[PDB]
């Protein structure tokens, strides 16, 4: 059981002791803080709200438990059991708070808010903060998914560039991420974040997430393909390579299939089993069930290279229309090692270089995906800005001399667009004034009920890249 | 719920019909791989085991629901619900494995055997590497412990250089990770493991954790105190800092208390504030109670140093014996802001240069600690070493051309003590010929039940420094 009195940095159990006496309003906010990731993707608060903020968070039973823990904890009774008591007879445990956020899949610039938080009940000022934690956590989801639109926009500039057109972009980053992630909840919201963009994963965490908190109108939000890995290969021998390959393509004749190559000689696989003793069951299938090779180890750009080199050699290749070589249909490459946002760029720029489209290729990120990532990549980041005590608000902020990157926002904030039709974020309650339209905020969550919510259908829409609009 | 039929990489659900046909056995172990980080702590499979691998694991419902979903997913109806089916009708859903592990805080160099997985049914040959993705999750744990224990040897050297013994060594490195990992679940994992060496952390679901899957002899296994956020001084108005700080000293006057003093002018804070104007309230606190002042931000080095000099001036300095600088035992200092290892080897050194004593200062990490980490750093690794094919045992493994550092390990393997006391692996079998003493694996996992458990007192007692010892 889930116990959100339980589910905050320690040392907020005595913040409610440190405001100011006769506090009645803690206004707090969500920005990915400006300091390349110039744009972020809002996702994954829903998520949240629904699974940990909704509903009766609060009982007896949770209230003597953090009692019983912190006061070991702390070696001493500092818990606000009252405080904690007024919720649960009061409100039913319902939490007095309400939420306002950007539409989930919104494509924001740095250096705007997000989100903000603040209480409805005059005796639970402590309240905004305790769920800073829990709600900071949404720096995940967004990183992942800014991160992973970041490498669509790379694949999407040199498959145009290289075909023409957009055609499977969709389908060009695959999340092979799920063991490299440092839980299975992670690996849930993580792959949830990247299907924000692309629609292939391995990630089967992913889809019963999506399924749960956002909804799509398919039956399922992302896909995949049969593949081999080390084990189904070097189980058979080191002499049966070739054995091993015959048996898993006959097996997977009619559908598409991956094969790593490169357990024993990559160049080898490429050149003498499929390009020699085994193409006479590559080159006979269809369109609609490639084999794909799949090199995983050596430098990412030059094994890349040399594969298809080989490939280019051993199998017929077009030109297309753009002037850059093709492989034939029932062909193609996945490079799923070493893959992050860096080497996915050298790589499709080595691939143009060297003439050969982004049609050739997809690539699986791992580690790169969704672990390689820290909540300083975008400086999310949750803070103060309004407080009323003694019946008088007052704009706070932080401004530290030595570093001005970290400067806060003051007062009651409100989210606009500009005449030019940009975001602009409107500070000390100017938003008031009505000079710039109207707040595109909304409640999301108010007194223990999500107010707001996204399908994953329209989430996918707002963060759909400028290019994919124009067509 | 969870269901472990969809806790696998997409892919895996297609490799029954890969391997060899009259495949009986699939046996498969797990490496933090040899390419600093020369030993790796063991900590958190028996999380794993207990949450997700343990009891009737398979059901009806769950086999059902899969097929659903592949069904979609794949496009294809490609699912072995047959051997889903058998283990659910013959194990009533116990899982036919056996895991051997080397005990949980063991400390292991890299390069060696750390568990084994493999099936005990030949019927179920194909699920050793089903759970590979979920076994493999293993390495976070491992990894923050390790990094952990790693900047605890780094504290310890300084802090004996400085000061002559390692009074406090294990409050010196305290989590601040909650917020700063991707998740709740990962935030109780990681919390956990940096407890395998330190006592202090704010990330509390690390407690839970630890209370469910280990157990202590204490009733916690982490502590905290009272301390201030941002929020609680600014919230008092930008001419209103100093009575923000009088309140809350006063309010945990007896009793430790951090105070973040940089929100608009550390340097003010400390040479002013607390150096001056509310000086009164500091020269009087216990040893017990003292006030920690936490700078946050700028150069963490020269901000720690700026700092310590400060208030080096407006309060009685010490030398200790070794010859270093000791703050009055009422004032401590803790940096909170861009600690990892290497920032952390940065400030002791510095300080240390500054003829200052790691005596005065504490650490707080929190994305360094608990989320700056891939598997990548370690090389932790699952790899098939072994497999029985028409009743013939082969040794199997992976060896690619262009990257000897990702060539696996041979056969049945073990692991032993050196005649000089260190570890090694032995390859194909060799354990057997028992020239080796006794294998260091346990079995801890078998048909479904957790067989050998490590309460956290005796992990922390594994993990300890040479140092220490
Ligand atoms: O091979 C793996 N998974 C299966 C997979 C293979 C290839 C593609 S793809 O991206 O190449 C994909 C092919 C199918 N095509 C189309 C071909 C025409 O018909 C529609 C699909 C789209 C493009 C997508 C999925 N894995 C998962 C891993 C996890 C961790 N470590 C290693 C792993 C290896
Ligand atoms: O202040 C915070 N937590 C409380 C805390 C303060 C100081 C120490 S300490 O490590 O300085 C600790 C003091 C008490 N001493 C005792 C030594 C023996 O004598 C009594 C004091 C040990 C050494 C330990 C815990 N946080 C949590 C955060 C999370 C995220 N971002 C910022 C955060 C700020």
């Amino acid at each position: 059981e889930f116990n959100i009195l339980l589910a905050t940095d320690s040392y907020k159990v005595t913040h409610y002791k440190q405001y100011p006496p006769n506090t009645s309003k803690v206004y707090s906010y969500f920005e990915c803080r400006e300091k390349k990731y110039e744009e972020t993707v809002f996702y994954g608060l829903q998520y949240i709200l629904n699974k940990y903020l909704k509903g009766k968070v609060v009982t007896k039973e949770k209230i003597q438990e953090a009692k019983d823990v912190y006061k070991e904890h702390f070696q001493d009774d500092v818990f606000n059991e009252k405080g904690w008591n007024y919720i649960l007879e009061k409100y039913d445990g319902h939490l007095p708070i309400e939420i306002k956020a950007v539409p989930e899949g919104f494509v924001i610039p740095r250096g705007n808010v997000l989100f903000t938080v603040e209480n409805t009940d005059p005796e639970c000022y402590w309240l905004t903060n305790w769920i800073e934690t829990i709600l900071v956590q949404s720096w995940y989801p967004i990183t992942v998914a800014t991160n992973s639109r970041e490498q669509k926009k790379i694949l999407a500039k040199y498959l145009l560039e290289t075909s023409g057109n957009l055609d499977g972009l969709e389908y060009k980053l695959h999340d092979f991420g799920y063991r490299g992630v440092s839980s299975q909840e992670t690996a849930g919201i993580g792959a949830s974040a990247h299907l924000v963009n692309f629609k292939g994963t391995d990630t089967v965490a992913g889809l019963a997430l999506i399924k749960k908190y956002y909804g799509t109108k398919d039956p399922v939000p992302g896909y995949s393909v049969p593949a081999a890995e080390h084990s189904t290969i070097t189980a058979w021998g080191k002499d049966h390579e070739k054995d091993a390959f015959e048996h898993i393509v006959t097996q997977f004749s009619s559908v598409p299939v991956s094969v790593v190559s490169d357990s024993y000689d990559i160049y080898n696989a490429c050149e003498k089993i499929w390009g020699e003793d085994l193409r006479h069951l590559i080159v006979s299938r269809s369109t609609q069930a490639p084999l794909i090779i799949r090199p995983d180890s050596g430098n990412p750009l030059d094994t890349v290279l040399k594969v298809l080199e080989i490939l280019g050699k051993k199998f017929p290749v077009t030109e297309n229309s753009k002037g850059y070589k093709l492989l034939p249909p029932y062909l193609r490459v996945i490079q799923g090692d070493g893959v992050d946002i860096n080497t996915l760029q050298e790589i499709v720029e080595g691939m143009k270089q060297k003439m050969w489209s982004i049609e050739n290729i997809a690539f699986g990120s791992g580690g790169g995906l969704l672990q390689k990532l820290t909540r300083d990549l975008l400086n999310c980041s949750f803070k103060c800005s309004y407080v009323v005590t003694n019946g008088l608000g007052i704009n706070v902020f932080k401004d530290p001399v030595a570093d001005p990157n970290k400067r806060s926002k003051k007062g009651r904030l409100s989210l606009h667009r500009t005449p030019a039709g940009n975001f602009v974020t409107l500070e000390e309650g100017k938003g008031d004034l009505e000079e710039y339209g109207q707040d595109l905020l909304h409640t999301v969550f108010k007194n223990g009920k999500v107010t707001k919510s996204y399908s994953f259908d329209e989430i996918r829409k707002n963060a759909q890249l400028n290019i994919e609009l124009e067509a």
